[PDB]
């Protein structure tokens, strides 16, 4: 492409709830793969992550929310010619001012 990975909103989680980031890849191709972190660890699906990707269309879904779950979101996406990644917030009510 490119390829471009496309803007992600925040999110504000209630705990013992969810949210969802949903990013969008322009000129994805067969050799696109897509890894999600969580400040500085590496995300993979299990009983707290639900994690797909298909056609352009990465989506993170974070369960059983907690106030550990508070701070920034990145989906990386790595092809055969480079990459790009895009960030957001998740804010849990009594962590931050």
């Amino acid at each position: 492409g490119a390829m471009v990975s496309g803007q992600i909103m925040h999110a504000v989680g209630e705990e013992g709830g969810h949210v969802k980031y949903v990013c969008k890849i322009e000129n994805y191709d067969q050799s696109t793969q897509v890894t999600w972190y969580f400040g500085v660890r590496q995300l993979e699906n299990s009983e707290k992550y639900e994690i797909t990707y298909e056609d352009g269309v990465a989506i993170l879904y974070v369960k059983d929310i907690t106030k550990l779950d508070d701070g920034t979101y990145r989906c990386k996406v790595v092809n055969d010619y480079g990459e790009d990644s895009s960030y957001a917030e998740l804010f849990v009510k009594g962590v931050r001012e």
